[PDB]
């Protein structure tokens, strides 16, 4: 592993919120495939079902559009229409209370899912451990 194993607690029978407490946004996955944030919690985009793979590892999914959260080969996150290995996150706790997402592919990268305090998502390269933009709480729907 390039990573460690703490894991967060919690499940995922059902659909999450994944709230950014940098700017405080809602990752959120747009019907043309963008990725953003937004503060808007009665968005129809922001509903995010995540299901896990190997243990630790988790798609995170549209329930509005099907959508998978994919980052591609330059670090930019966008929607997918089917699973493909762009869509594999590392799910971990960090700071012993909050849930980072690190991408599979790039994990010896050190590329995070991670939004801007203007609510933009960062590019893979730009992402490092010790920020707040990679921090996220899963919250209700």
């Amino acid at each position: 592993h390039h990573h460690h194993f703490n894991l967060p607690p919690g499940n995922y029978k059902k659909p999450k919120l994944l709230y950014c407490s940098n700017g405080g946004h809602f990752l959120r996955i747009l019907p043309d495939g963008t990725v953003d944030g937004t503060r808007d919690r009665s968005d129809q985009h922001i509903q995010l079902q995540l299901s896990a793979e190997e243990n630790g590892e988790v798609y995170i999914k549209s329930t509005e559009t099907g959508q998978y959260l994919a980052m591609d080969t330059d670090g930019l996150l966008y929607g997918s229409q089917t699973p493909n290995e762009e869509c594999l996150f590392l799910e971990r706790l960090e700071e012993n209370h909050y849930n980072t997402y690190i991408s599979k592919k790039h994990a010896e990268k050190n590329w995070f899912v991670g939004l801007k305090k203007n609510g933009s998502c960062k590019r893979g390269p730009r992402t490092h451990y010790g920020q707040k933009a990679i921090l996220f709480l899963p919250l209700p729907v």
